[PDB]
């Protein structure tokens, strides 16, 4: 379309930025977060849309829901599901003409064990993790390149 | 009752057959296999529903429904949930007096290796992979005999 | 608040008790569970909810819900759940000023060996296993102690 379309999509627990601990996640909220992605999009011309769910499925629905309607990109931090939902891995395959970027806030590598491998990165274009909230807009970077 | 009653269900990603990679998943969509299955009910006088969802609990939801309705039989691809499901699993296992044969459309053991393992497969009476969609008429026949 | 606020979840699968194996789960049903949790708690003078359901992300929000309105204490019986949703385990721990004790029924230890691992428990408070129904009780005496 006329602008680039993304969709960012946080898996479960992170519309708890904030209220989780402050030394992993930082010292704000998942307001301040979306604000921030809206802003800066805006002074991009792209469009976007913040959507959180803390269920499996409706990650899922929403990323078929992409398909349907123009999304160029999708940022996606699947949350604790990265560790294990080879569901949200399918979908994220099955919309072979999305770029996709999976973000982690903190730096996962040195997190505990279970965090250390993500099922769904290996059918995303890219990934950024610990680089706080702003590895959010460096994969809106990534796909707008 | 009168004439035997399935349920089929699919689980995450399926009703994007046909989007999906055709190579894998073959040409036709959700819709023509749901269609598939209709008519050849039809044809042997078996009632059936043909139920899809993207959402673990919603599956669950819908065979503990089986439970109290009537259903003789459930065929399931749970899709990605298979291998790692232990919820679904148990809610199959539930069902003590619903006969279950579990479907993959593909060669599930020469696909990649996270999906050589089902932990649902267990506790269904009878499974079939490989077979194309067919399988799922292959499972209507396990059922019926 | 002037009285101590108990949720108890019960996750999937956990509304079929009585339809599940007897000599696994005892005789009683979910209705007979709720029934035993809440007059306890009335002559305990202690606020209770029972909530159950089979979707992780339901179970997900109905934790984050508690932190907004007075909750003080958490029983948890994650059902299948236990055993791989790293998504309830983060909600759990999210929740730093909420009390946690996670109950299962039956001896889960000498259960498969899909169930003796919990990825829940080691961000609970507490645990019980293996006592029937009254583990319920005695993890409600747990966080009213």
């Amino acid at each position: 379309g006329s602008h680039m379309k993304i969709l960012v999509i946080n898996g479960p627990n992170l519309n708890f930025l904030g209220i989780r601990e402050k030394n992993i996640y930082g010292n704000e909220n998942y307001e301040y977060l979306v604000n921030m992605i809206n802003e800066y999009c805006k002074s991009k011309n792209i469009e976007v849309e913040c959507y959180q769910s803390n269920h499996e499925g409706a990650i899922i629905d929403k990323i078929q829901e992409a398909y349907f309607n123009g999304t160029d990109g999708i940022v996606i931090n699947p949350g604790a599901y990265t560790h294990y939902s080879y569901a949200i891995r399918d979908a994220l395959a099955s919309v072979s003409h999305i770029k996709k970027i999976e973000v982690h806030i903190s730096n996962v590598n040195e997190r505990e064990e279970f965090r250390h491998i993500s099922v769904t990165e290996p059918v995303c274009n890219g990934q950024i993790v610990g680089q706080g909230l702003k590895g959010y807009i460096m994969a809106i970077d990534m796909l707008n390149s």
